[PDB]
DNA sequence: GCGATCAGCC
DNA sequence: TGCTGATCGCA
């Protein structure tokens, strides 16, 4: 059963062919400045295992790694590329990434190792990483004999699976999606992660001290209002204090007990002064724990930078996700938490942060895909879409739109993109189902094309078994035929929402690729730092701001051509906060 | 370790 | 709608 391979003590020309499956193993989940525990190469000449200290010190091997004409097939090439960047070695020529290929074929499979991808094609001559390295506290690198065979088997699977995967991608019309979008983007993300974002730790440490003070006061007041001390962070102990000791009314329960969600507490605020304080405590504690302490734990002491990892093969819609830290959910709505962004600064003096965001890209994409005359005209006039929606559903002139009307029209617009549901809208606007239903019916009378799209996309999902995005990303929806109402309904909302959210993801990804190419052409020092779904954040010399003010929006607005214009807003300043 | 709870943004 | 991650409780 064992697989044959050469456990080489030195590198040979034989292992430097112009096409090969390459494995540069980094076991640590977070690959930044992490160890490369072994290398495996499989090509027309055979299978090889090389110790990293050997291969990575070899002039020939390193040159081969950096030679773009020498093609390599891999799994999660970004992980290897970044781990190599930290060692001052460039990886080029990656023409096929099995992780990205598997992700495009079916993001629902949750493929996270070679074994999982291989199983898609009935190939099982490779073990899952978890079985070899174990998990959690017991996750360790095995002895060389066990390690070497694993890396060789992974490289062998990659070598064998490339053709089958590329063939199915072609049939799905996703070959260009992999080769011209996801793979090139992978290299850009590697550069962004490696560059990192400079953090002002002193500023963070100072904010944390202020929060600590406020939490102290609010915490004491809470015990004062409750007549005793208890763990506020335990819904269990809070529930007894609120719904038992204070006799507050139970407006919602949870599988385990009483509900203490912010939405429920605000409705209880009028009854007791403790509720307001609990809410405030919830706010402060969130910033302190998740952002201040959480951010300070991942900043690198030597450079004062945070190096996030963009998971490119996780979301079911095509969006990127960010971890350690998640720089895609830094506070912005509330001012107190928004100030956390003052902590993100340029990596060099005399440099500034430049941020550009698409204005209502999802609604614009919807206007385009549904070809709704009213909605397309609205964006062609660059109207305030929420005010316009309010005018139509409530049948009033612009002057007649009140702040509450706009707020509700705004909530309807969000529902429409998420896959409208009279139940979900009702809960959100704190109104009845029938009323939420009335709003929805009114919306469809105003936007018949959108109604048509919603009906047709659900039908299509049932017919083909999946829905697609502008650049041909795909999402299978087997639950679309379920006889269970809740399960089937979720699938229907997914059918309505994916072409919208997914197409928006396709566009920003293409914009990143086009932008990176333009910056190089223009010889600008400016570079991408982060992406947050509908916005791109860069940093550059202060002398490049004027050129970026024209270049970035143009590149982003021209990424794709839709039936409606794409609009990009932009700002720049000394910190991320000031890039407003 | 792992669920159920909560809350941050898109 | 799509995410990450915190603290708690239990195991
Ligand atoms: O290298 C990122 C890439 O690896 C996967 C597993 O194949 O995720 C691993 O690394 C992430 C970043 O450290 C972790 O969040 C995740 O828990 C770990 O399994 C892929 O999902 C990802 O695309
Ligand atoms: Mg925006």
């Amino acid at each position: 059963a064992k697989m044959a391979f050469t456990l080489a003590d030195r590198v040979t020309e034989e292992m430097l062919a112009d096409k090969a499956a390459l494995v540069v193993e980094v076991v640590e989940e977070n690959y930044h400045d992490a160890p490369i525990v072994g290398i495996a190469v499989v090509n027309e000449h055979g299978r090889f295992f090389l110790r990293p200290e050997t291969a990575l010190a070899d002039p020939q091997f390193v040159a081969w790694l950096g030679d773009e004409t020498k093609k390599k097939s891999m799994f999660d090439s970004k992980r290897a590329a970044v781990a190599l960047k930290w060692k001052g070695i460039e990886l080029c020529g990656v023409s096929f990434d099995l992780l990205l290929a598997a992700y495009l074929l079916d993001p629902a499979q949750g493929v996270d190792d070679v074994a999982a991808a291989a199983k898609m094609k009935q190939y099982e001559a490779v073990r899952p990483d978890e079985a070899v390295y174990g998990k959690g506290a017991k996750r360790a690198v095995p002895d060389e004999p066990v390690l070497a065979e694993h890396l060789v088997r992974k490289a062998a699977a990659i070598w064998e699976l490339e053709r089958p995967f590329l063939d199915e991608l072609r049939r799905n019309e996703q070959d260009r999606l992999l080769v011209e979008l996801e793979q090139p983007l992978s290299s850009i993300l590697a550069e962004m992660e490696f560059a990192g974002v400079k953090v002002d730790t002193k500023r963070l440490e100072q904010m944390g001290k202020e929060l600590a003070e406020q939490l102290g006061t609010v915490e004491q007041r809470i015990y004062e209002l409750a007549g005793q001390e208890f763990n506020i962070n335990s819904p269990k102990q809070l529930g007894v204090i609120l719904f038992e000791k204070l006799q507050l009314p139970v407006l919602k329960k949870t599988k385990t007990g009483y509900s203490t969600s912010a939405d429920v507490l605000e409705k209880l605020a009028p009854y007791h002064e403790i509720v307001e304080n609990i809410l405030h405590y919830r706010q402060l504690g969130k910033l302190q724990s998740t952002y201040i302490e959480g951010l300070l734990k991942v900043v690198r002491p030597d450079t004062k930078k945070v190096h996030t990892i963009f998971n490119q093969a996780l979301t079911q819609t095509g969006r990127l996700s960010s971890t350690e830290p998640n720089l895609q959910n830094i506070p912005i709505r509330l001012e107190e938490g928004r100030k956390i962004r003052q902590a993100f600064v340029p990596s060099e003096s005399d440099w500034l942060i430049f941020a550009a965001d698409y204005s209502q890209i999802e609604l614009r994409v919807l206007a385009h895909i549904a070809e709704d005359d009213n909605l397309m005209e609205a964006f062609r006039r660059d109207l305030d879409i929420h005010t316009k929606t309010a005018m139509d559903i409530f049948q009033v002139s612009e002057d007649e739109v009140t702040p509450n009307m706009r707020r509700q029209a705004k909530a309807v617009n969000f529902g429409i993109v998420y896959g409208i549901s009279d139940y979900g809208l009702a809960q959100n606007l704190n109104i009845s189902r029938k009323e939420a239903a009335e709003f929805i019916e009114r919306y469809f009378e105003s936007f018949p094309g959108v109604k048509r799209y919603m009906e047709n996309i659900v039908q299509e999902a049932k017919q083909k078994g999946y829905v697609t995005t502008l650049l041909h990303r795909r999402r299978y929806l087997p639950d679309i035929t379920s006889r269970n109402f809740n399960v089937r309904s979720f699938a229907e909302r997914m059918a309505m929402n994916t072409p919208i959210q997914g197409s928006a993801a396709d566009i920003i990804k293409k914009a990143m690729i086009d932008l990176n190419a333009r910056l190089k052409e223009e010889r600008l020092q400016a570079h991408l730092l982060l992406q947050v779904h509908d916005e791109l954040i860069l940093e550059a010399p202060k002398e490049e701001m004027e050129r970026l003010c024209r270049l970035v929006p143009e590149v982003m607005e021209q990424a794709v051509t839709l039936r409606v214009p794409l609009k990009v807003d932009y700002h720049y300043g000394s910190t991320w906060y000031d890039a407003k």
